[PDB]
Order: structure tokens, then C-alpha cells, then sequence
């Protein structure tokens, strides 16, 4: 049996409010033609809890959604769903800041992982795709293009194992097709990668400068 | 206008003697039927100077030939011929010490040069042939296989330059074929080499 206390105009729930679900979980805040409109809190029956601006029923503007477990997000909202700029903690501990579309990541965004990983670069479809960098926990570092979250195109991958920083063509997140090879040394080699492993050396050049 | 002045025996030069040739220069030393033998000196017209063994009229056993220019080769002769172990000091400042065969070098020799670098190994027709070290005055050192002067089979060359040293098959004083290269930082590199290009690799490592 669902109940509610509050304001009430017309012949619908207006102004401040208060109410009891059928299902177990409330809400209490503002009300506009007999829906949640406004600044207002629901506490959901799973835990979960919402509080922050609604509109026409449904999570509308800047709110903070924090879970049965650690995940939270902290930003701006669309018809019930993430949109627009926002700060979401995984259960994890890893943090996306940046620009969300249809409850995606979509546009900039900087992903800072719990393991000491971050990424910084485009996003779409809730996955890197454009221009990023990432940097690993270890050292090693990557600056370029990126497809499904996978390093595809033109990129720059430095290995803090040997030094030695890549410059050329990323096909399915491992180095394919033309490239450049520089060493610690000063050591450069140009040719051909077949899925990571070097298969052909046009030049072999030292030249340290 | 040939003379003589010296020894005779049956009818021919025998003993010591000195001997005035038609063209300029001269012999004096041991005679034996009418034939240079034992130890004397010839001063020859072209201002060359042989003093040594002689035998039946040549050079044969230890000598020294000093030539007009710089030139001086201290060794064994066998019939007018450079033959067995000899030391040649050229007009460049260059060294030959070692194995002599028919006024080539043939065996076991070391080239000094002038220059600092230094060859010791196999020599045949004159020319490095079989095993043997080059160490280049830069540092660069090669040490392995030679056909006719040039780098050729298994050897390992290392670069002063980039100090990388690599172990594989050479052709025609080039790395060719299959081969090894280690770099100063522990990289290793194997795989086919084409001239003096890298072609084909078939491991990277670091170590």
C-alpha cells in the first residue's frame, strides 16, 4: 500500500512532498503536476539513493546518485539518465571526470585508475576512441589515436623497461605496418611491425646528435 | 765491358772474387764453378743492394735486399726468390713479419701498419686467406674467416663507433645471411642481412 504527505493543488501532489512506494523506498522534496520536480531525494528499496534536481519525474540537472556499494556519481543529468559533465567512482576506486552522453562517456574525459594508471583523451560510445594519452603505473606511456579502447592509428608508445620510444602505425592495440624505433643509445630503426614482432628494417641509422 | 779479381780453380771463378758486370754494378764474395755461392754482396745498377747466401748464382738461404727507395726485406731466399720466414718493410712504413712462399705471403704473418691498424692470421697469393684478426687504429676489431683480403664466412666484427659487436656469415668483406648483433645496451638483434642492410629479423630481445 503506496501513501503520501504533502502539498497538494489542483487535484495533484504540488510543492513540498512526501511519499511511500508500493514497493519498499521514498522520496521527500519538490513537486510540480503530481511529479518529481525540483530539488528532492529518493531512497531507493535496493539501497541505492538519489539526491538532487528532478523534472517531469525523472533525474534532470546537477545530482548525486551514491550506491548500495562504494560507486557514486556526482554531475548532471537528462530524462533519468547521466548526461552532460560528471564525476563517477567506481567500487574499485578508479574515478572518470569529463563529458557523458545518453549514461556513456562521450567527448573529453580523464579516467585516473586505483592501480596508479590514468588516461586522459576522446571518448565515445563509453569507450577511448580519438586522440589520448595514457600512462602507465610502471612508466611505460602512450600518445595517439584510439579505437574501442584499443591504441589503433598514428601513435608515440615509450617502454620504461628499455627506454626506447615507438613512433608509427597501431592496428588492434599492438604495432603493425611502418614505423620508427629510437633506443636509449641513440639507436634508430625504421621498417615494417607484423602484430608487435619487427619484421623487416628499412634504415639502421645511429646518429646520437 | 765485363772484368774480374779474384780466385781460380780448374778453369772457372772459385774461392773469393770480385766481379765488374757490362752493365753497371757489381759482386764481391764466394764463388763456386763460375757461379755466385755462399755468403756475398751484389750492388745491381738500379742502386738496389743484396748482401746474403747465395747459391748456383741466386740468392738462396738468409739475406738482405735494400732497394733505391725505402724498401728492405730481411729473410730466407730459395732460387732468386723470397721463400720462408722473412720480415718486408715497405717505403709507406708498413710491416710484413712471418711465411713466404715463392716471393708471396703464404702462411702464418702479421702486417703492421703505418697507419696503427694491425692484421695477424692466414695469408695465401699473397692476400689474407683463412682465419686471421684486423684491429682498426679507431678500435673497431674483426675476428674470423678471410677469402683474397676481404671478410668472408663466420666472423665477428665489433664497431668502436656504437660499440655493437655482431656474430654472423660474411660475403665479399659485407655482413650477408644470418647473424647476431648485440648492442652496447644489452639489445640483440637476429635475423638476414643483404649487403650491409638489415632485411629480415628474427628475434629482438634486451638483456
Amino acid at each position: 500500500m503506496e501513501k503520501y504527505e504533502g502539498d497538494w493543488v489542483n487535484g495533484k501532489m504540488h510543492g513540498h512532498g512526501k511519499y511511500i512506494y508500493s514497493d519498499g523506498g521514498v522520496y521527500e522534496g519538490d513537486w510540480i503536476d503530481g511529479k518529481m520536480h525540483g530539488k528532492g531525494t529518493y531512497v531507493f528499496p535496493n539501497g541505492n539513493v538519489y539526491e538532487g534536481e528532478w523534472a517531469h519525474d525523472m533525474k534532470d540537472g546537477y545530482g548525486v546518485l551514491t550506491y548500495q556499494n562504494g560507486e557514486k556519481y556526482e554531475g548532471y543529468w537528462k530524462q533519468d539518465k547521466v548526461h552532460g559533465k560528471g564525476t563517477l567512482t567506481y567500487t574499485r576506486g578508479d574515478k572518470y571526470i569529463g563529458d557523458w552522453m545518453d549514461a556513456k562517456k562521450d567527448g573529453e574525459g580523464e579516467l585516473i585508475y586505483a592501480n596508479g594508471d590514468r588516461f586522459k583523451g576522446q571518448w565515445a560510445d563509453d569507450r577511448a576512441n580519438g586522440f589520448g594519452v595514457f600512462t602507465y603505473a610502471n612508466g611505460n606511456r602512450y600518445e595517439g589515436e584510439w579505437t574501442d579502447d584499443k591504441r589503433h592509428g598514428r601513435g608515440v608508445f615509450y617502454c620504461a623497461e628499455d627506454g626506447s620510444a615507438y613512433e608509427g602505425e597501431f592496428v588492434g592495440g599492438r604495432k603493425e605496418g611502418n614505423g620508427i624505433l629510437r633506443l636509449a643509445t641513440g639507436h634508430q630503426l625504421e621498417g615494417t611491425w607484423s602484430g608487435g614482432q619487427l619484421v623487416r628494417v628499412t634504415s639502421f641509422v645511429f646518429a646520437q646528435d
